[PDB]
């Protein structure tokens, strides 16, 4: 039995070739979605017994878990197209620390340096749907993955603010936290190659 | 008078088209090299009066300085080709926290999450030359930028360890910290485009 955790920041298209790869080698494979904000908190629970976590969230060393980089993926800062700074420049990008942010909350009230909110006026949600609902309704601005925002950007229901900060969108590493056991395993090596190959194709 | 700080992690080839761009707009331009480990510590000193810092080091917010991403650049973990884990796998990559690391030190004894050493057995230096001297002499392993390591990798005087962690080498963002003053300036916007254009060409 192999258990795999995928934070909601990872495109669901990723989970395709990946899950196929694992089934050739492993006979039972369990896939768990979680908020990026809960990804690492979850695998630290001993009882949870996750073998592999695939999340954008970072920490320097977890107990009995090694880390490596599968690839890279783009998030964007998005708001209502009539938001106070809807198209304003690098000036209004400093100002985001003043305007209301819609951030992922976490079961453990704590947030990593990466995922911690930037502004004082913050309002927490559990998932990127709940996030972009409030952001579509001008309640605030938020950072969501490409795959969530591509749809609504076409339709002009949402506007990007990040481009002057990071053109192409905000590149962020996809990490793979694996039980130290899987380290000397041909099984895992084979999954790593495929998983990496995969994320390359999505940009 | 414009003052610009470039950490030693930035290729010196970058500083070419960049310095040219600034001179069209600005009439006096001063370029300062510094250790990545001293980059941010230096601009926080009020008396230093840096207008623009270009460094790989990250912090969520400095006083009276906005941040943005110029581009991306690759560092590699390097050691002696006969180092205990000279070609060993993802197992020996966990083990780096045990073997002696050669790390950049800092005037302020403190290090950011990014640049802080990973292992217990650490030995500090001021620059990447002093680093790769000790690493060529098998004293330990270290993380240096591509441009420092390309030379010695050809010659087989150094070996890579990072590939199983991050194939292609360890991607790291080049940040641009700028005095909030430069925000509403055509001068700076023009430099940003060129500087970004530049780093794209180096990979
Ligand atoms: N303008 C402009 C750009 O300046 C910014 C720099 C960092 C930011 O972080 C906000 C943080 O509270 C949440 N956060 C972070 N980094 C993420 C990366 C990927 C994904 Cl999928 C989500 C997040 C996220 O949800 C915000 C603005
Ligand atoms: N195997 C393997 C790979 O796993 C590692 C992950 C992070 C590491 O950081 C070491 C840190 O003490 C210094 N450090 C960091 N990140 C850098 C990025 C760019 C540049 Cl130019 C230098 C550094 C650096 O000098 C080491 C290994």
């Amino acid at each position: 039995n192999l258990r795999v955790l995928l934070d909601t920041a990872i495109p669901p298209s990723f989970c395709d070739t990946v899950s196929s790869v694992l089934l050739d080698d492993f006979n039972m494979v369990s896939l768990i979605r979680t908020s990026p904000a809960d990804s690492l908190a979850t695998i630290k629970q001993d009882n949870a017994e996750i073998d592999i976590a695939i999340t954008i969230d970072e920490e320097l060393k977890i107990s009995r878990f090694n880390q490596c980089v599968l690839g890279y993926t783009k998030a964007f800062v998005v708001a209502h197209p009539q938001h106070p700074l809807c198209n304003a420049s690098l000036h209004s990008i400093a100002s985001l620390a003043n305007y209301r942010q819609i951030s992922l909350g976490s079961r453990s009230g704590q947030h990593s340096n990466l995922l911690r909110p930037v502004s004082d006026k913050v309002l927490f949600v559990e998932n990127f749907d709940d996030m972009l609902r409030l952001v579509e309704a001008g309640v605030g601005w938020g950072i969501a993955p490409h795959y969530f925002v591509e749809e609504r950007l076409r339709n002009g229901t949402l506007a990007v603010l990040s481009e002057l900060y990071e053109p192409g969108g905000i590149d962020t590493k996809v990490y793979c936290y694996y039980n130290t056991a899987l380290e000397s395993e041909r099984s895992f090596l084979r999954f790593l190659e495929s998983a990496r190959q995969r994320l390359r194709e999505l940009g």
